[PDB]
């Protein structure tokens, strides 16, 4: 399957997650957050080694709200966007909705409040892998390829400018 090989090529060096727990699940949620942090930091370290260090993320104390920054390089200019998301109660079976609030209204593949609209292939891809994928995979398989389509379009249309 081309889809199976493309998924493996993108995520094969990201630690797989294990625990089926969401924000209400107490010691099981603390364990799930250990998996999420170990997977995120390995992905960041890999990204630095590949000259593609393209985001930072932090969470609140309980790990229910995430926020940070992503960067997108176009014609050697670096564009920075603030990102944020809440962890759904039914995570990790349900995928979180990444928002890029400063781009709200400016992109057709986007919902009100700046929540990105991914392709219809993303949801069944996440579903088939539960609970192995986490936030590192959402970034690698969801936001990353969305930016590589939507940011070049906004720059070429003159809707955003370099700051």
């Amino acid at each position: 399957s081309m889809a199976d090989e493309a998924t493996r090529r993108v995520v094969s060096e990201i630690p797989v997650l294990k625990t089926n727990a969401g924000p209400r699940d107490r010691e099981l949620w603390v364990q799930r957050l250990k998996e999420e942090y170990q997977s995120l930091i390995r992905y960041v370290e890999n990204n630095k080694n590949a000259d593609n260090d393209w985001f930072r993320l932090e969470s609140n104390k309980e790990g229910t709200r995430w926020f940070g920054k992503c960067w997108y390089i176009h014609d050697l200019l670096k564009y920075e966007f603030d990102i944020e998301f809440d962890i759904p109660i039914t995570y990790p079976t349900t995928a979180p909705e990444i928002a890029v609030p400063e781009l709200d209204g400016k992109i057709a593949k986007m919902y009100r409040g700046g929540k990105i609209e991914l392709t219809d292939h993303f949801k069944p891809l996440w579903a088939r892998n539960v609970p192995k994928f986490g936030l590192a995979h959402l970034m690698a398989l969801g936001l990353g390829p969305w930016l590589a389509v939507e940011i070049p379009d906004l720059i070429q249309k003159g809707v955003i400018h370099h700051k």
